[PDB]
C-alpha cells in the first residue's frame, strides 16, 4: 500500500520490487496476501434468528409481561378442571402478543437493507493481471488480488481495486467516478505523477480507484492498495466506525419502562406493608396457600395495567400512513422511527446545485471588447434569451434584437463556445423536449451559439431534430480538431486545437480555443481581439473587463462567468506533448481574450418560500456549492439565506479557510455559518460533528459514496433520487424530485405527526395509569378484582387502541411552523400535565373499584354488605355463620367486573375527547373537529356491547349484560371525568402560566 498518486512509476514498481513486463511471482502473492491480507471488505454482521428473537425479549416492558404470563399460566393449572375451561386463555393472549410483536420485529429486519452491503455492489468478481506464472493475461477472482500486482483494465471493466496506472495502451483513457461523486461524465486518466501528497481524490488523476468503471480506453497498472484501504474501503470504515443515538423518543420509552419498572415493585412493597398486620393473624395456616394465588393473580393484573400493549401497534400504523402521506409529497421515508427526528431538525445543509438550482443552465449575458484606444475602454454588453436548452432565443444589445453576425467578436467567440465544447444537444420525440446530451454548463454554449448563429445559416425548415445541432455542425466544419486538452482544475480551463479544415479557409494555420474560469485565463492573456482587430492588453482594458465580471458574479444576476480565448500562434504540435497535464497551463498562454460569457443556474420557484418557511420556523439552513465564495454568497442573498445589505464576513467559508482554522474556532463557525464554498469531501462528515456539538438536529445532502459517511453521520440524511444507491440506503429519506422545498414540507409532517403521536401517548398511558390504581385500592382494601387482565388487554389493545388511533388524525396547528424546532430533550408529561393525568388516573382508580364495589353493596340487584367488610371475602365458606348469612361463591360474579369495566371504558372514550387538546376546553375545542375520533369512539363502544352479548364472548371474558338503569351508574361515574378535566383544563390556561 502507499500514496502512489505522489510516486512515479519506476517507485511504485520499485516500492514492490514487482516487473511490470511479468508481473508478482507467485511467491510474491504468498508473501503479499499473508502482509495485505485479500481484496475484499468485511464479512456481514452475524445476526441470526436465535439472535434477533432474543433481542426482541431484552426490552424490560417486554420481559415482565413475558413474566406475567408464566405466573397467569402456572395459576391457570390450579383453576379447577370445572371451575374454568378458559382459565388458559389469559395466559395465552400475554404471549401471542409477545410473539405477535416478536413476529413483527423480526420481519422489519429482515427487508432491512446496510448501507455497508450496498458498497458490496461494486465488488466485481473477476479481475485480470499479470504474475510470473504466464505470458499470458490471467482472469481471477477480484478477492485474490493483491498489492504491488500488475493490472490490466479495458473498457466495460469494474475497477477490482485502487490501482496506479503504469501505462496507457489506450490513445485515451477515461472513467466513470459517478460511483464516487454522483456524476456520469467520463475523465481522463495519465501517467505523470500527481506532486501533492494530501491530493484529494478529483485530482488524482493518475489514479484508478475500486468500483469504478472504465467509460473508455484500455490501461495497465500496479495495485496500490486493496480491500479496506482504498478509498471505498476506507469510507467504509467511517460508516462502520459512525454510531447512532436512538430517536429521542425511543429514549424516552426505555427510561418509561425503566421507571415503570420501579414504581411496579414499589406497588408491590406498599401493597405488602399494607397487609403487613397480617402477622399479627391465627397460626392455623388455613387459606394460607390461597393468600399467595390471591396476590400473584394480582401481580399480573398489576403488570398488563401498567404497560401499555396497545400502543406500539396505535404508533406504527400511525407513523406508516404519515409515510404514504408524506411520499405523495415526494418525500420517501425510509425507517418510521426518523419521522420524529424530522420534525424536530434544527439545521438542514442542503447542496446547491441538485436540490436548491434546477442545475438548468443557460447563458443571460456575454460580453466583448468594443474600443480600446489610449486610457478609454468600451465593451459591448448583450442580453440572451430562453433558460432552457432550447435554441430559441434571441440576441440583444440594450434590449433591441441584433443579427449575431454583424460583430466580429461574437463570430470568433461562437466559434469557441462551439468548438472548446464536448458536450452537444439531442432532441427527444417521445417526450418533446431538447435535452443536453453532456455537461450543464457545456451545453448550454451549444445552446447559445445556436441562439446566435453568426452565419445566420437558414434552419427555420429544418426539423426539430435536425434544428438541435444545425449552428454547431456548421461550425465543425470551419475548424478540424486535431485533439483536446481536457479541464484540470489547477488552471482551472480547457483547451481545444484545430487545424483550419478546407482550402477555402486553409490560413492563419492551426489555432487553439480555451474556455476557463476568468481569472486563470485573463493573466495569460497578453492581447484582445477588438473585432477581427487584436490590441495588447492593458491594465485598463483588463480592470474594466474584471469589473464587469464581479458585477456579474457578486451583483443581482448570480452568473457564472467563463473567460473565451484564443492563442494565435500555438506552439508547433509536435512540441506539444498531450500525456501530461501539467504541461498544459504553460500551452494556455500568450492568449488573446475574445470575450466572456454569462451563464445561470436558476434557483427553484419552491425555494425563495421555504427559505422563509425556515425563518419562520427556527430552522437554520447551510448552504453547499461549488462556486467560488462571492458569487455562493450572492446567491445566498438571492434565496433569502442571506439578507441583501446583511454582513456576512463570519458566516461565509471556503474549504481552505476552514482547513486554515483551528478546531476550536471551526467548531465556533459551524453554529455561526450558513454558506460553504468550494467543499472537501471530508467537512462534510466534520460539520456534522460540529453541529451535533451543539446538540443541533442536522440534516445533510448526498449523491455520491463519499457523502455516504456524512448521511449515517447526520441525524437526517437526505439522498437524491438520481442518487447512487449506496448514497440512498445510507440516507434516512430520498426526494424523488431532488427538489429542496421538498425538505421543508418534510419537516413539516414531521412536526405535524409528533403532535398527535404525542397526545395519543399520553392517552394510553394516561387510562394505563388509572388501571394501576384501581389494581392498587383493590389491593390494599382486601376488595375482591374489579378488572381482571383479560378485560384490560382488551381495552388497552383495542377499546383504547381505536381511539388512540383516530387522535393520530387530530387537525394540526396553525402555527407549527412558526414555532423553532421542539427540544429534543423535552418529556412528555411534567409538571402540571404530570398532576393532573396523576389526577385524573386516581378518579377512573376509585370510579372502577367503586363501581365493582358499588354493585357489590347499595344494588337492588347485587346482596349488599351496605357498609360492611366484605373485604374480608378470602374468609366465606369457613366463617360464613359470622357475618356471611349467605352464599360465599357470590364474589367471583362477572356483574361488578363489567361493571367496573364498562366505567373504565366509558371514561376512556371522554379522555380520549379530553386530549384532543392539551389545554383547551371542549366548547373551545368541540369534539367534531376530529369526525374520526367520534366516529372510532362509537366502534370502540359497539365492540364492547359485543363482547357482553354475543354467546362465546362474555362467557371467556368473565362479564354479563347490565339492565340499563345499571348503565345509567356507569355515566354517572365516568361523565365526571370530562368536568374534572375540563377544570384542570381550567387552571393552566389562565392561573397557571401559559
Ligand atoms: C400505571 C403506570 C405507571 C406506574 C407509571 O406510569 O408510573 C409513572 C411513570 C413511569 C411515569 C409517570 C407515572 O407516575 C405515576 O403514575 C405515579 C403512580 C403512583 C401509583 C401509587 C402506587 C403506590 C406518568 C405516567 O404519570 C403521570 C400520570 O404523570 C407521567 C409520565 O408518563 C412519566 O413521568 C412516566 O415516567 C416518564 O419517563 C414520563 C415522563 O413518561
Ligand atoms: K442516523
Ligand atoms: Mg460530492
Amino acid at each position: 500500500m502507499e500514496a502512489a498518486h505522489s510516486k512515479s512509476t519506476e517507485e511504485c514498481l520499485a516500492y514492490f520490487g514487482v516487473s511490470e513486463t511479468t508481473g508478482l511471482t507467485p511467491d510474491q502473492v504468498k508473501r503479499h496476501l499473508e502482509k495485505y491480507g485479500h481484496n475484499e471488505l468485511p464479512a456481514e454482521e452475524g445476526k441470526s434468528l436465535w439472535e434477533l428473537v432474543i433481542e426482541q425479549f431484552e426490552d424490560l416492558l417486554v420481559r415482565i409481561l413475558l413474566l406475567a404470563a408464566c405466573i397467569s399460566f402456572v395459576l391457570a393449572w390450579f383453576e379447577e378442571g370445572e371451575e374454568t375451561i378458559t382459565a388458559f386463555v389469559e395466559p395465552f393472549v400475554i404471549l401471542l402478543i409477545l410473539i405477535a410483536n416478536a413476529i413483527v420485529g423480526v420481519w422489519q429486519e429482515r427487508n432491512a437493507e446496510n448501507a455497508i452491503e450496498a458498497l458490496k455492489e461494486y465488488e466485481p468478481e473477476m479481475g485480470k493481471v499479470y504474475r510470473a506464472d504466464r505470458k499470458s493475461v490471467q482472469r481471477i477472482k477480484a478477492r485474490d488480488i493483491v498489492p504491488g500486482d500488475i493490472v490490466e483494465v479495458a473498457v466495460g471493466d469494474k475497477v477490482p481495486a485502487d490501482i496506479r496506472i503504469l501505462s496507457i495502451k489506450s490513445t485515451t483513457l477515461r472513467v466513470d467516478q459517478s460511483i464516487l461523486t454522483g456524476e456520469s461524465v467520463s475523465v481522463i486518466k495519465h501517467t505523470e505523477p500527481v506532486p501533492d501528497p494530501r491530493a484529494v481524490n478529483q485530482d488524482k488523476k493518475n489514479m484508478l480507484f475500486s468500483g469504478t468503471n472504465i467509460a473508455a480506453g484500455k490501461a495497465l497498472g500496479i495495485v496500490a492498495t486493496t480491500g479496506v484501504s482504498t478509498e471505498i474501503g476506507k469510507i467504509r470504515d467511517q460508516m462502520a466506525a459512525t454510531e447512532q443515538d436512538k430517536t429521542p423518543l425511543q429514549q424516552k420509552l426505555d427510561e418509561f419502562g425503566e421507571q415503570l419498572s420501579k414504581v411496579i415493585s414499589l406497588i408491590c412493597v406498599a401493597v405488602w406493608l399494607i397487609n403487613i398486620g397480617h402477622f399479627n393473624d391465627p397460626v392455623h395456616g388455613g387459606s394460607w396457600i390461597r393468600g399467595a394465588i390471591y396476590y400473584f393473580k394480582i401481580a399480573v393484573a398489576l403488570a398488563v395495567a401498567a404497560i401499555p400493549e396497545g400502543l406500539p401497534a396505535v404508533i406504527t400504523t400511525c407513523l406508516a400512513l404519515g409515510t404514504r402521506r408524506m411520499a405523495k409529497k415526494n418525500a420517501i421515508v425510509r425507517s418510521l422511527p426518523s419521522v420524529e427526528t424530522l420534525g424536530c431538525t434544527s439545521v438542514i445543509c442542503s447542496d446547491k446545485t441538485g436540490t436548491l438550482t434546477t442545475n438548468q443552465m443557460s447563458v443571460c449575458k456575454m460580453f466583448i471588447i468594443d474600443k480600446v484606444d489610449g486610457d478609454f475602454c468600451s465593451l459591448n454588453e448583450f442580453s440572451i434569451t430562453g433558460s432552457t436548452y432550447a435554441p430559441e432565443g434571441e440576441v440583444l444589445k440594450n434590449d433591441k434584437p441584433i443579427r449575431s453576425g454583424q460583430f466580429d467578436g461574437l463570430v470568433e467567440l461562437a466559434t469557441i463556445c462551439a468548438l472548446c465544447n464536448d458536450s452537444s444537444l439531442d432532441f427527444n420525440e417521445t417526450k418533446g423536449v431538447y435535452e443536453k446530451v453532456g455537461e450543464a454548463t457545456e451545453t448550454a454554449l451549444t445552446t447559445l451559439v445556436e441562439k446566435m448563429n453568426v452565419f445566420n445559416t437558414e434552419v427555420r425548415n429544418l426539423s426539430k431534430v435536425e434544428r438541435a445541432n444545425a449552428c454547431n455542425s456548421v461550425i465543425r466544419q470551419l475548424m478540424k480538431k486535431e485533439f483536446t486538452l481536457e479541464f484540470s482544475r489547477d488552471r482551472k480551463s480547457m483547451s481545444v486545437y484545430c487545424s483550419p479544415a478546407k482550402s477555402s479557409r486553409a490560413a492563419v494555420g492551426n489555432k487553439m480555443f480555451v474556455k476557463g474560469a476568468p481569472e486563470g485565463v485573463i493573466d495569460r492573456c497578453n492581447y484582445v481581439r477588438v473585432g477581427t482587430t487584436r490590441v495588447p492588453m492593458t491594465g485598463p482594458v483588463k480592470e474594466k473587463i474584471l469589473s464587469v465580471i464581479k458585477e456579474w458574479g457578486t451583483g443581482r444576476d448570480t452568473l457564472r462567468c467563463l473567460a473565451l480565448a484564443t492563442r494565435d500562434t500555438p506552439p508547433k504540435r509536435e512540441e506539444m506533448v498531450l500525456d501530461d497535464s501539467s504541461r498544459f497551463m504553460e500551452y494556455e498562454t500568450d492568449l488573446t481574450f475574445v470575450g466572456v460569457v454569462g451563464m445561470l443556474d436558476p434557483p427553484r420557484k419552491e425555494v425563495m418560500g421555504s427559505i422563509q418557511l425556515c425563518r419562520d420556523a427556527g430552522i437554520r439552513v447551510i448552504m453547499i456549492t461549488g462556486d467560488n465564495k462571492g458569487t455562493a454568497i450572492a446567491i445566498c442573498r438571492r434565496i433569502g439565506i442571506f439578507g441583501e445589505n446583511e454582513e456576512v464576513a463570519d458566516r461565509a467559508y471556503t474549504g481552505r479557510e476552514f482547513d486554515d482554522l483551528p478546531l476550536a474556532e471551526q467548531r465556533e463557525a459551524c453554529r455561526r455559518a450558513c454558506c460553504f464554498a468550494r467543499v472537501e469531501p471530508s467537512h462534510k462528515s466534520k460539520i456534522v460533528e460540529y453541529l451535533q456539538s451543539y446538540d443541533e438536529i442536522t440534516a445533510m445532502t448526498g449523491d455520491g459514496v463519499n457523502d455516504a459517511p456524512a448521511l449515517k453521520k447526520a441525524e437526517i440524511g437526505i439522498a437524491m433520487g438520481s442518487g447512487t444507491a449506496v448514497a440512498k440506503t445510507a440516507s434516512e429519506m430520498v426526494l424523488a424530485d431532488d427538489n429542496f422545498s421538498t425538505i421543508v414540507a418534510a419537516v413539516e409532517e414531521g412536526r405535524a405527526i409528533y403532535n398527535n403521536m404525542k397526545q395519543f401517548i399520553r392517552y394510553l398511558i394516561s387510562s394505563n395509569v388509572g388501571e394501576v390504581v384501581c389494581i392498587f385500592l383493590t389491593a390494599a382494601l382486601g376488595l375482591p378484582e374489579a378488572l381482571i387482565p383479560v378485560q384490560l388487554l382488551w381495552v388497552n389493545l383495542v377499546t383504547d387502541g381505536l381511539p388512540a388511533t383516530a387522535l393520530g388524525f387530530n387537525p394540526p396547528d396553525l402555527d407549527i411552523m412558526d414555532r423553532p424546532p421542539r427540544s429534543p430533550k423535552e418529556p412528555l408529561i411534567s409538571g402540571w400535565l404530570f398532576f393532573r393525568y396523576m389526577a385524573i388516573g386516581g378518579y377512573v382508580g376509585a370510579a372502577t373499584v367503586g363501581a365493582a364495589a358499588w354493585w357489590f353493596m347499595y344494588a337492588e340487584d347485587g346482596p349488599g354488605v351496605t357498609y360492611h367488610q366484605l373485604t374480608h371475602f378470602m374468609q366465606c365458606t369457613e366463617d360464613h355463620p359470622h357475618f356471611e348469612g349467605l352464599d360465599c361463591e357470590i364474589f367471583e360474579a362477572p356483574e361488578p367486573m363489567t361493571m367496573a369495566l364498562s366505567v373504565l371504558v366509558t371514561i376512556e372514550m371522554c379522555n380520549a375527547l379530553n386530549s384532543l387538546s392539551e389545554n383547551q376546553s371542549l366548547m373551545r375545542m368541540p369534539p367534531w373537529v376530529n369526525i374520526w375520533l367520534l366516529g372510532s369512539i362509537c366502534l370502540s363502544m359497539s365492540l364492547h356491547f359485543l363482547i357482553l352479548y354475543v354467546d362465546p364472548l362474555p362467557m371467556i371474558f368473565k362479564l354479563k349484560a347490565l339492565d340499563l338503569t345499571q348503565w345509567l351508574m356507569v355515566l354517572k361515574i365516568s361523565l365526571p371525568v370530562i368536568g374534572l378535566d375540563e377544570i384542570l383544563k381550567f387552571i393552566a390556561r389562565n392561573y397557571l402560566e401559559g
